[PDB]
DNA sequence: GCGCATGATTGCCC
DNA sequence: GGGCAATCATGCGC
């Protein structure tokens, strides 16, 4: 296993997390309900989501300008699954 | 055969 | 307290 790195949020809930995360950027920090859904639909742990968030926000101000168009590219794909 | 891609561990933060 | 914030090992690939 080791220290940590990555393993945890599988590629599924990174595609999962990140299109809602585009929506509360002004709030890097899901909901109790959204920490549910999100948790369920990516297949991680409440607190994870939370966790993940966080580190969102933070690699966006390395490249700004590379999340505002994906902010848009996963936006309007926020209507899928639930 | 070492390093390049990605989040996790850790601490700060005004 | 919660959220934000580098810095690194961990993975997997180059």
């Amino acid at each position: 296993m080791a220290r940590r790195k990555r393993r945890n949020f599988n590629k599924q809930a990174t595609e999962i997390l990140n299109e809602y995360f585009y929506s509360h950027l002004s709030n890097p920090y899901p909901s109790e309900e959204a920490k549910e859904e999100l948790a369920k639909k990516s297949g991680i742990t409440v607190s994870q989501v939370s966790n993940w968030f966080g580190n969102k926000r933070i690699r966006y101000k390395k490249n700004i300008g590379k999340f505002q168009e994906e902010a848009n590219i996963y936006a309007a794909k926020t209507a899928v699954t639930a």
